[PDB]
């Protein structure tokens, strides 16, 4: 069932918000603000943008056909991340700890 596999993956995203995931999660929460000092560059290098607020809204829109769309936009996510950042840099560290969560419920759902 597609339905129920799309259930999953709003179980999966609840729990990249919980408090449990909080330390790290917190930067993918909402949209990057490309308008602060240090992204001036980040539209010209991220084509997609994506963060977790735009993917649990495409999840009650109904603009996933199934899970792999789903994992697509939060795979997007990591990698719009780890394709900007200088791979020492913090939030990148914290996108694997994240991707982690993701990777190991998205794999055993
Ligand atoms: C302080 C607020 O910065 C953020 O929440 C945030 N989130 C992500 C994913 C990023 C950033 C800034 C650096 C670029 C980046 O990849």
């Amino acid at each position: 069932s597609h339905m129920e596999q799309l259930k999953c993956c709003s179980g999966i995203l609840k729990e990249m918000f919980a408090k449990k995931h909080a330390a790290y999660a917190w930067p993918f929460y909402k949209p990057v603000d490309v308008e602060a000092l240090g992204l001036h560059d980040y539209c010209d290098i991220i084509k997609h943008p994506m963060d977790m607020s735009t993917i649990k809204s495409k999840l009650e829109a109904r603009e996933y056909r199934d899970a792999q769309e789903f994992g697509a936009d939060v795979r997007l996510m990591f990698s719009n991340c780890y394709k900007y950042n200088p791979p020492d840099h913090e939030v990148v560290a914290m996108a694997r700890k994240l991707q982690d969560v993701f990777e190991m419920r998205f794999a055993k759902m």
